[PDB]
């Protein structure tokens, strides 16, 4: 409640898409997740659903945020706060509000908080090739993604004061647990095109077919009944977490460039380490001495972003995001100047 002025001013227009997440980072002193978490969890009314106190949530938001590495350029508490902000925005839209249930809204916002917890600034491929402690632990299969979720529940349940899932029912926790685990694991990029195709075939194409009839009262109930099933809700949740995770190209141009520079720096550190240690170079194009950042961002957007957000926009209707995507894409094209 009693938040100091600079941090309180940074979180004024937090419902809006245009949000100064880096002012919050500077204001909070690399602690943006706890302050943004407090307001976001309260606004939805998550501790009323979970039956937790304010002090239980503060201890929970603290211990996860401590395990986020400040040394990492991109994968830190500020990134998870940006994803949490993106998550809440998509949940607040009319398509997602009317489709999803309150249990799903809680699972999404919790998942966004923990999805990259204890990131080593490195990819899965690096850890498998290096023979890391977690690579051997998870058998070179969803190494980081399983570690993020597994460690998050170890921190939450393992300590009594940190446990936000203390007063819940037996059935309510397991459905919530299965929901959070699935959304965190869905962020793995090897299954990127799998999660995009399953979204288009099961949601968008049926919804496109049903919309041919019109806006009749009986037909809207069929659109409701079809989307609101457990299978399709999960596919919407898998798509929502994926989009919010890589929503930085759809931000305002200042933030887009900042997110681009940070993730690029995190690769150059990895590429320098792989050369010195004598590991196989899994990311050859992302080297500080040869990489074009503008040209790299164009390749990333064309491969991952453009087709995914096309599907997500067609479903949810996101005119601000797709307009920013067009403005940022053309800016990266303009920086060649040769
Ligand atoms: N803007 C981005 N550019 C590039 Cl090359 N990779 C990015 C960008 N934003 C996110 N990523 C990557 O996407 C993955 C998370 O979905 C991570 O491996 C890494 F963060
Ligand atoms: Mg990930
Ligand atoms: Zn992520």
């Amino acid at each position: 409640d009693d938040v100091p002025p600079r941090i309180a001013r940074a979180m004024e227009n937090e419902e809006y898409w245009d949000f100064d997440i880096f002012e919050l980072e500077a204001a909070t002193h690399n602690r943006p997740l706890i302050y943004l978490g407090l307001k976001m969890f309260a606004r939805f009314g998550i501790c009323e659903f979970l039956h937790c106190s304010e002090s239980t949530l503060r201890s929970w938001l603290q211990i996860i945020e401590a395990n986020y590495h400040s040394s990492n350029p991109y994968h830190n508490s500020t990134h998870s706060a940006d994803v949490l902000h993106a998550t809440a925005y998509f949940l607040s839209k009319e398509r997602i509000k009317e489709t999803l249930d309150p249990i799903d809204e809680v699972a999404a916002l919790i998942a966004a908080t923990i999805h990259d917890v204890d990131h080593p600034g490195r990819t899965n491929s690096f850890l498998c090739n290096a023979g890391s402690e977690l690579a051997i632990l998870y058998n070179d299969t969803a190494v980081l993604e399983s570690h993020h979720a597994a460690l998050a529940f170890q921190l939450t349940t393992g300590d009594d004061k940190c446990n936000i899932f203390k007063n819940m029912e037996r059935n309510d926790y397991r459905t919530l647990r299965q929901g959070i685990i699935d959304m965190v694991l869905a962020t793995e990029m090897t299954k990127h095109f799998e999660h995009v195709n399953k979204f288009v075939n099961s949601i968008n194409k049926p919804l496109a077919t049903l919309e041919e009839n019109g806006e009749t009262d009986k037909n809207q109930e069929v659109i409701n009944t079809m989307l609101r099933t457990p299978e399709n809700r999960t596919l919407i949740k898998r798509m929502l977490i994926k989009c919010a995770d890589v929503s930085n190209p759809c931000r305002p141009l200042q933030y887009c460039i900042e997110w681009a520079a940070r993730i690029s720096e995190e690769y150059f550190s990895q590429t320098d380490e792989e050369k010195q240690q004598g590991l196989p170079v899994v990311m050859p194009v992302f080297d500080r001495n040869t990489c074009s950042i503008p040209k790299s961002q164009i390749s990333f957007i064309d491969y991952f972003i453009t087709d995914m957000f096309d599907a997500w926009d067609a479903f949810v209707d996101l005119p601000d995001l797709m307009q920013h995507l067009d403005n940022n894409f053309k800016y990266w094209k303009g920086l060649d100047e040769m």
